[PDB]
């Protein structure tokens, strides 16, 4: 079989992403557009803060801010979660834990609205320190490769994923961001719930020399392994 989900992403797929953010209190909002390729494992996507300056570092949004976008190799196929439930989508939550400060909790639907894969999301972040690497913005811009773990859940008809994130900070140490997932479908269709396996991430940020905005310009290439 090939199914209707995979069937989706076959070519080049525009993306939006809209996120609706409050940490300590500094609420602020997210836009992203741009398009994914997933043959090729591929992301390109610029992010605009609609709300003025970003109170958190652009890094520390990067996950948060389309894993149906993984390469899975041919091999792989029966193993893609992300792709199965589409096009109604899955929801997607996480805690991310910063080592030493706050955690974010986030809430997230990607779906189809029509060609476009749409990625909505609330953040919600608490207990950070006010000069601490989040609030006063320490940390490099920049990113790390890292590799997420997936595991099924059978339990709740999803997935489980677990990944730590180390953001490079200025003075050159590390701050760790310890990742919690979990995906359901939103539909009641079947599912393919996956062997073990990882996904292999890596992006680049830079900037658009012409965009006034604070802004993420971000290529990302995500492959996934392990079977």
């Amino acid at each position: 079989m090939v199914s209707k989900g995979e069937e989706l992403f076959g070519g080049i797929v525009p993306i939006l992403v809209e996120l609706e953010g409050d940490v300590n209190g500094h609420k602020f909002s997210v836009s992203g557009e741009g398009e994914g390729d997933a043959t090729y494992g591929k992301l390109t996507l610029k992010f605009i803060c609609t709300t003025g300056k970003l109170p958190v570092p652009w890094p520390t949004l990067v996950t948060t801010l389309v894993q149906c976008f993984s390469r899975y190799p041919d091999h792989m196929k029966q193993h893609d979660f992300f792709k199965s439930v589409m096009p109604e989508g899955y929801v997607q939550e996480r805690t991310i834990f910063f080592k030493d400060d706050g955690n974010y909790k986030t809430r997230a639907e990607v779906k189809f609205e029509g060609d476009t894969l749409v990625n909505r999301i609330e953040l919600k972040g608490i207990d950070f320190k006010e000069d601490g690497n989040i609030l006063g913005h320490k940390l490099e811009y920049n990113y790390i490769s890292h590799n997420v773990y997936i595991t099924a859940d059978k339990q709740k008809n999803g997935i489980k994923a677990n990944f730590k994130a180390r953001h490079n900070i200025t003075d050159g140490s590390v701050q760790l961001a310890d990742h919690y997932q979990q995906n359901t479908p939103i539909g009641d269709g079947p599912v393919i719930l996956p062997d073990n396996h990882y996904l292999s991430t890596q992006s680049a940020l830079s900037k658009d020399p012409n965009e006034k905005r604070d802004h993420m310009v971000l290529l990302e290439f995500v492959t996934a392994a392990g079977i």
